[PDB]
DNA sequence: TGCATCCGTGAGTCGAGGGTAATAAAAAAACATCATGGGTTGAGTGTGGTTATTGGGGCATAATCGATCTGTA
């Protein structure tokens, strides 16, 4: 599976999940912790906003 | 101070079907409202019409060859 840009959820405007509905991968909170441990603030900013 | 009592907590990506149902009353009048159909505005898109032409061919008016019988050592 892979997704560049597709459907977005309705209430919260976030990408859906699952290969069946062509959903994006879930960037959980553990990986957010890992990124802020690295110090890569810009990668986090794009991962949370754009 | 000891007792019961209440109040948060407790993972992670993932897939596939994905929706089901105990019951109930009719009249009448009254009103609201959309639905269609026919008629004015009006808003177009449609179609011919006069008048600006600029290359082209044309006839004038000139011009430079091509062919033979009279004058000079």
């Amino acid at each position: 599976h892979a997704r560049s840009t597709g459907s977005y959820s309705l209430v919260t405007q976030q990408p859906l999940g699952g290969k069946a509905q062509f959903g994006g991968q879930r960037f959980g909170e553990m990986e957010v912790w890992a990124l802020e441990a690295y110090g890569a603030a810009y990668t986090l900013q794009e991962m949370l906003t754009v």
